[PDB]
């Protein structure tokens, strides 16, 4: 099946899902100089306060943290979107070492990890409905540097010990994601894809330019995860990331001056 190495990895995928050569594939290399600050990019709208974290699981590509989106929750609105987004879950892609990781660059560089907080149209009811749509998902992208820890990364980070193996999950209720966002809301928008299979171009992309800074020994726990299922021969989970991917026929907008 696919994933990150050799003979499975980025450059194969568009065997079994041709649209990886698609007009609006994500991720991209942000320009800073080149995206256009947008006066009309109304401000964005972070409401977390009643999210429902349900689990923590790892898929044999990524680990997730899943939240209760059958209400209006947790949500994402303003910025560039219409209407109403709810927070289904969200997960990291991180290096083997800490200058790549990130999918998104900024002026060519490579953060050491990047998280994607992922939400759904509720105009469309579901899910699997909204990946069928050009504006049917919104992910905010998040920077991490190494630096000093980000105490709301903690408790993720301590339980990864229990999902090691692709298949395993946990209990992870009462989980607050406002602890994982930075100061500012500043961002970058663009029109773009899943950057994993399917790679559906369904997604409103909206990444923060403040990076959060988390600890060595954070992503050090990230890296001891496993790809493989258990049993199966010890492969480490790192570089998890697809690359930038070209830019075609879009312009990135700037909500910031
Ligand atoms: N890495 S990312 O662009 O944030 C991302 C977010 C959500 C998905 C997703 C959504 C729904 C179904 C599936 C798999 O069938 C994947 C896939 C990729
Ligand atoms: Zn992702």
């Amino acid at each position: 099946h696919w994933g990150y190495g050799k003979h499975n990895g980025p450059e194969h995928w568009h065997k079994d899902f041709p649209i990886a050569k698609g007009e609006r594939q994500s991720p991209v290399d942000i320009d800073t100089h080149t995206a256009k600050y947008d006066p009309s990019l109304k401000p964005l709208s972070v409401s977390y306060d009643q999210a429902t974290s349900l689990r923590i699981l790892n898929n044999g590509h990524s680990f997730q943290v899943t939240f209760d989106d059958s209400q209006d929750k947790a949500v994402l609105k303003g910025g560039p979107l219409d209407g109403t987004y709810r927070l289904l879950q969200f997960h990291f892609h991180w290096g083997s070492l800490d200058g790549q990781g990130s999918e998104h660059t900024v002026d060519k560089k490579k953060y050491a990890a990047e998280l994607h907080l992922v939400h759904w149209n509720t105009k469309y009811g579901d899910v699997g409905k909204a990946v069928q749509q050009p504006d049917g998902l919104a992910v905010l992208g998040i920077f991490l540097k190494v630096g000093s820890a980000k105490p709301g990364l903690q408790k993720v980070v301590d339980v990864l010990d229990s999902i090691k193996t692709e298949g395993k999950s946990a209990d992870f209720t009462n989980f607050d994601p406002r602890g994982l966002l930075p100061e500012s809301l500043d961002y970058w928008t663009y029109p773009g894809s899943l950057t994993t299979p399917p790679l559906a171009e369904c997604v409103t992309w909206i990444v923060l330019k403040e990076p959060i800074s988390v600890s060595s020994e954070q992503v050090l726990k990230f890296r001891k995860l496993n790809f493989n299922g258990e049993g199966e021969p010890e492969e480490l989970m790192v570089d998890n990331w697809r690359p930038a991917q070209p830019l075609k026929n879009r312009q990135i907008k700037a909500s910031f001056k």
